[PDB]
């Protein structure tokens, strides 16, 4: 039978004509044509001979999905499935351009990988540096040619086999899209793994409209050994990070792992899910990654997000290199709900909504951070935690806006004495932020807004409390070495009669042309022997600053009353003008709302 | 022909080689392995003799549905297609585990259903139970095992045959995950019935990452003996529903239907269309329901959704069991879109945007709800609508803060007097909500505050109207019943000049030591004849509390002028020096701003 | 070989048996059956006798795929594949019902396109109009009837081929959905055109849940011949856009084009970003689109977009007809991060937040808009950019509320004089509004609120400045042809000291009897020679309106001092106490708080 024969080989798919639903009107195909419209490992996964080989741990799938890779990108593209029901174990390293960046796979334009079943990584990889799926066509990434069009997708598993790392040096990756345009990875969960990255986006700014939605990121960092960790590092433009779930359960992720960072313009982080992680989201123009888009990162969005984490929400910054200055503007963080989770005070790095952070150096002065709004925000962090604040501000800032956020921690701005002696301008805090009371009783010895600075200008702190808190020294403390000018500051009287100190200026500096303030305190006042009309003048000069003052106590007397509303005098005592229905001399102490300008 | 009958039988595709597109690399395999890289209920939907059966009306499709799952979970799982172009009924229940459900399908690990066709339900379930998609393996909750890896999705229908319930205390629903960890439902539409939910996902806290996205829910409530019904319940952690669509038409949904419950922490409700409803979302933690991820619902998110109801938007609420007390906290509910639909009167449940509900047996007092923010969200209700709320503070609350939404309905803060008698603490109403004029000259004998309380401490009320409104009795009133400590409430007189009652302190609680209040009043008052500076007198002696007061009034004379500002004395008088530029007793009547301690 | 020839036949696949993976218990099938699970233009793109014909810029696939469309519609239904790594081109119209809509191909219901290749338009296309899918059924929209059930999606591409329009009356589109009822298009690129919309769902309020997500929009507009360009027009109610990227690079496209339009109830625009477009969104009533949905506009949600704009952001309208009245109410935008791009003042159409738009005709007198707020945005304008605004309010307005966002640009209300006098009601800027200082410096003659309009009543102007602008003329000014009553405005004294003008009544205004005001003045006092308790007089006589003034300034004098606080006298004359430790006259120039009924 020689037609037996035919049909029996590998072409006897081509000798078995097909035409659809038996439609006279359809093509006449044959049935190896229809195979052809899918494309599948078990295409490329057999020996020399062409003899399927079986997946398993015993056995290598890589050179045959990198075969796959190959012929498909030979065509014009499409889609490889890996198939369900099986997992698929890599064992080796590629070669060629992808062997620079310890590469496994590498992924070629217009072909894309839906991924069903499991991709689980050989012991062969054990205490060695890793990337899974590389886009780079060269080891030098500055040579690479672009990667365009790579979608990988599906329901399947990335399994990076738990090896720990072997040196704190190497780095670990799931998908590098390299220089990457329209790439995207969605529904897709990695996990089980010690690793610097799960997925990057771009190269220095090379790259565009590249996206991880809908994926899962699980117990990606495990040991001492590794050095860092963020599990997606966006660094092209017109890209981002919507609807993910991040989970750690290491201590040590709770030390060193983000779950995003945002390095380029018009990038995102959306309606995604965070716990066991230091840090949310990383937003920073790094000098160093400048080639591609620009030196600016602006149109950043972190929103909608919820969290449970150790460290920093958002940590913003920018940098320089020897010839490139990076700034950072136009940020908004909104609609997010973040706690730090149960610790002890300084376990973690510091707790923090927003961090101001200084540059790898540590340096604090080369930072170009503004117009930045952060609006309709819920932190909290249990009483316990010393270390924790609305914004830790650590290095020089150039505009931040707080608006309508509720923030319940135990500092409101903070910067630790004795560290940095940061320059800021336009900060502003409005009245409208809610300050909780979770950490009320526990601030003995602490300013909520502790104004540790080399120097504020342009800004604006408006303290709302919204229960009391005795224990506190006070609510706004600027030390002498800080200097304030053309700023607005005022506290707001409701939960403060029993406050010795409300707002602390300890170099005076209260008293500058164009300083704008206005705060509670108690004033001991005597008055003139006078019946009618009389004088009554404070026992203290300490009030050379005040514009006008007004009572915020009850009058117990009959007989008289002190002033209603005070000026000042040049030598620094207060004056108003109150009755004696009786003459006498009168002396009272009172509660004032100090003003001065406004 | 011997080859002739190998080929022509269901062997015969195991005997044609095939090679992808004639690739000398490629495997050679069978058409019938290529074939089974995919599979439909067309695999299974024959008769005993393996003779094909057409779906319809009249063939029961179940058990070759459940015998395709069932074979797929066999082999390591894979995603079986409901084709499209067919309606495929359901006419019978299942057996085993899934019987304790109602239930007719039973989903297993690993085994997804892609749904293009329609599934419907016959006949058979009028007046009946069901529970379309069941993921328990035991009758008893407690006792199943877990559902892993399973979505459902696709452009298909789930169609309930519009049946009405039989009895009140049935159940139906479409799809119950069970205790599932990694569940989706995606695009698919549900419609045509009366049931209990579309889909239910975990089961007392027990799964994690569920997951209802672009779903459709259409007519799902017919009839007056339907209990109760939320559309999708999510009942395990770390999951959520987002972008999908809900709209009901029937009178009864109108009283009964909720869109969504949040019962777990770490949940979330975001970018969804409501029509129809009663109810929005419920956000609740049931000690009853804690077994599995612990008894706080944390990290609650309600966010950007769109809805027209006829009842509350969200509802908060938590109680205890014997063993547990259930705790809500962390909450965000924003940029959400939000109106009772036209209506009369009363003829649904009381309108609200944030419900604080008593727990089943309408018990007020073990609830433990805190740290919730409600931030720029927009609520209307039509002018007519008496029962209309921002808030219907209902139970005891331990915090709730409103920032920067815009409200235009009948109450600010309500609950009805003569019901219950909540405890409230940290009750936070910024000064930055706008309230709107809709109900304007419809308030007559209503106060817009009206504080039915048992208690209000650590609260902050700033009230602030943008239009008038002299129907009203009161912006503000505190029965006194309603003990006032620790508190600031504030009513800017804009738009109050002609109001005879901006603030009402019926138990004069206003007099608290540690009460913050400043509001409008008119004050007659009296000066002595004195020639020069003069004192003025108020006529009545119901100002012992205030601290101070200043002028909301010209002064239309010449020859005198009334003072800028006034204190107090003992006996409750205001008192201020104005100036008499000739001498004479004045008397007149003036606006004044009364503050205490602000 | 009889056999053999029946193999080999188009009807060889349904003589060649197949049972899934080698189960007893499946459907004994042919491989025909199997391969008829699915579809794709290969079936359809064959000659007159069969034959496959290969697509490429020589080939017209239109038939062929109508003909694919036509027979799986036929069938009731399905997917077809339109196959990756060919590129199908299209070079002829339609016939039939699409006639009238220059349409290429006709959608039909329940048939799904899957585009996973490129589809290409041919030359024949240069210089005309087209539209490449229409769901419409009959060249009059009215007369036609629904699509129903049919999705595009995939990874594939829609290249409109680069041509120019020829004449600007020609429309041209991607998808037109008609009057459309569950559609979408979710992953697909639209690029290369110079095209009036890419996608339209919905006729004239004719449809529901129709959705564009995932796509991108790329360079759509080329030729100064293109007349206007929206990128998505919605007009179907509960439909939207989410998730997409758009992008012009073109000239014209900064001054005609728009990302999205949202014209019925229940729609949104969330998510996306856009870049080189001259408007984000119109948010419109027309009451010519009113027949399918009703005259109101409700329910309308622009929220957590991205965008580089030359024009205005979103635009606000309705308009009537003969026999309808259209009306916007219930809008939120929220979220947004916005800037003007790089450019000349004047260069493009005048940089706006949010716009209220005079009709088609350039009425300003049929609009009916309210219920809108506007929260939780940025927007910046570089510092030369004149025309920037966060309202241009040049229509007339029934409402819009502002609360907690962040403008930086020239104006924060602005209508320019001698153009429309629009009437304004409930307009309300919140005290939360924080106000940027980009365009310090640059505002000589110029007023940050300018109040060009014929009225405004029940409008609340809250100016908070966070740094000095003493280029400024005015914070906010009223000319004397704009009615002022029942309104707040005010102005908070930080970084105004040194203003000569901050609020202008230039018609005096502010003496209206329902007119809240308070704003800072400098002011000359003089006082009587009287030892002891004296009264100081202002020298001039501009003050009837005040109801008190409180002192900004200290006193740098050491025997006597002037008022804290003043009232005013009928003359107009402000007077108030201070004190003379010794006898004189005292003349002061002091900086002032002047307040009305606040
Ligand atoms: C883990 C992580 O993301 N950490 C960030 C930190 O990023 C920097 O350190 C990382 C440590 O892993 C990365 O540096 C390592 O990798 C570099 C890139 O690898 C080479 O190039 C790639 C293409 C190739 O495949 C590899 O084989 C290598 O040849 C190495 O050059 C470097 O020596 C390693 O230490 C990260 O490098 C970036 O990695 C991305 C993603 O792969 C690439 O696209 C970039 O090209 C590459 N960029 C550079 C400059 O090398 C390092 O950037 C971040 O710096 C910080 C940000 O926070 C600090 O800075 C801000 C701004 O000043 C302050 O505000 C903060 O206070 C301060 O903490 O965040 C960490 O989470
Ligand atoms: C329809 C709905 O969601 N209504 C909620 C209401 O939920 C409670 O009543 C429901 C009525 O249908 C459910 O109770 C019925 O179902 C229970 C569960 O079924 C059994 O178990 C399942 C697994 C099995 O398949 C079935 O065969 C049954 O054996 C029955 O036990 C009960 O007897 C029925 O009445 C709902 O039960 C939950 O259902 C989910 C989803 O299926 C399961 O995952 C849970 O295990 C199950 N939980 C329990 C405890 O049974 C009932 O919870 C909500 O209670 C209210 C919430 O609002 C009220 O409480 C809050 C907080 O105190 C207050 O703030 C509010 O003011 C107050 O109104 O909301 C309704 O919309
Ligand atoms: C490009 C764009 O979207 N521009 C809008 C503008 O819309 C109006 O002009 C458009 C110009 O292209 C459209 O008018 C053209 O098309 C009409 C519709 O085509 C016919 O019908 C379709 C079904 C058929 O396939 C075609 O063959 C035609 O027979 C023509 O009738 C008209 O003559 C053309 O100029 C647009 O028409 C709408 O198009 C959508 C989408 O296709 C259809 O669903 C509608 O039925 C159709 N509606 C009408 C009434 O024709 C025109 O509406 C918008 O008007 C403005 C909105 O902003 C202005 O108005 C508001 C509110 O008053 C103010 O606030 C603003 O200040 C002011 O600028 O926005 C532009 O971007
Ligand atoms: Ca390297
Ligand atoms: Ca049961
Ligand atoms: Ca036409
Ligand atoms: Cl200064
Ligand atoms: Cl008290
Ligand atoms: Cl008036
Ligand atoms: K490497
Ligand atoms: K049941
Ligand atoms: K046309």
């Amino acid at each position: 039978d020689q037609f037996r024969a035919i049909i029996e080989s590998p072409e006897g798919a081509g000798h078995v004509g097909y035409q659809y639903r038996r439609n006279t009107g359809s093509t006449m195909r044959m049935v190896s044509d229809v195979l052809d419209e899918r494309v599948s490992l078990w295409d490329f996964h057999c020996d020399p001979s062409g003899n399927v080989i079986q997946p398993g741990p015993n056995v290598d799938s890589r050179q045959y999905l990198q075969a796959a890779i190959d012929y498909v990108s030979s065509n014009g593209g499409g889609t490889i499935t890996i198939p369900a029901g099986y997992t698929w174990y890599l064992g080796s390293y590629g070669v060629g351009g992808i062997a620079g960046h310890s590469g496994i796979i590498q992924l070629r334009s217009n072909v894309n990988l839906n991924i069903e079943g499991r991709i689980h990584l050989s012991p062969f990889f054990d205490l060695k540096p890793f990337q899974v799926f590389v886009g780079f066509d060269n080891g030098d990434p500055a040579s690479s040619g672009n990667l365009e069009n790579c979608h990988i997708y599906g329901h399947g598993v990335v399994d990076f086999g738990g090896y720990e790392f072997g040196a704190s040096s190497q780095l670990r990756n799931g998908v590098a899209f390299g220089r990457s345009y329209n790439c995207s990875v969605t529904g897709i969960t990695f996990q089980n793994g010690d690793v610097t990255w799960a997925i990057t986006l771009g190269w220095n700014g090379y790259g565009s409209n590249c996206y991880v939605r809908k994926c899962r990121f699980i117990n990606l960092v495990n040991s001492s050994v590794n050095a860092d960790h963020s599990t997606v590092y966006v660094n092209c433009p017109y890209s981002g990070v919507e609807s993910c779930y991040f989970s750690m359960s290491s201590s040590f992720a709770r030390n060193i792992a983000c779950s995003v960072e945002l390095h380029q313009h018009d990038t995102f982080y959306r309606g995604s899910t965070v716990n066991g992680y230091c840090r949310g989201a990383y937003v920073v123009m790094h000098a160093a990654e400048a080639a591609g888009a620009g030196s600016y990162a602006y149109n950043m969005q972190v929103e909608n997000n919820i969290a449970v984490i150790y460290g920093q929400f958002v940590i913003l910054g920018s940098d320089v290199t020897a010839t490139v200055s990076g700034h950072l503007n136009d940020v908004i963080v909104s609609g997010n709900i973040v706690s730090i989770g149960e610790r002890a005070a300084f376990s973690a790095p510091f707790g923090a909504f927003i961090d101001i952070g200084p540059d790898n150096s540590g340096a604090s002065n080369v930072q170009d951070i503004q117009r930045v709004l952060v609006t309709g925000n819920s932190f909290y962090a249990p009483a316990n935690i010393t270390d924790s604040a609305a914004i830790t501000l650590r290095a020089n800032l150039n505009g931040c806006t707080f608006i309508a956020n509720n923030f319940d921690c135990r500092y409101m701005v903070y910067n630790a004495p004795g560290t940095t002696s940061p320059v800021v301008q336009n900060l502003v805090w409005d009245k409208s932020n809610v300050i909780g009371g979770t950490h009320a009783n526990q601030r003995a010895g602490q300013n909520l807004f502790d104004m540790q600075f080399a120097s504020v200008v342009n800004s604006t702190i408006e303290v709302q409390l919204s229960c009391e808190d005795l224990s506190m020294f006070s609510c706004i403390l600027f030390p002498a070495s800080c200097q304030l000018s053309y700023s607005k500051i005022t506290v707001d009287s409701a939960w403060t009669k029993s406050m010795s100190n409300t707002a602390v200026f300890e170099g005076n500096q209260q008293a500058g042309a164009n300083v704008y303030v206005s705060y509670p305190a108690t004033v001991n006042l005597t008055s003139y022997n006078t019946q009618g009309a009389v004088p009554f003048f404070s026992t203290d000069t300490n009030y050379a600053w005040v514009t006008s003052a007004y009572s915020l106590s009850i009058n117990e007397n009959l007989d008289f009353s002190p002033p209603a509303t005070y000026t000042n005098k040049a030598n620094g005592q207060l004056v108003g003008v109150g009755y004696n229905e009786i003459g006498g001399v009168r002396s009272v102490s009172v509660r004032l709302m100090l003003q001065r300008q406004v």
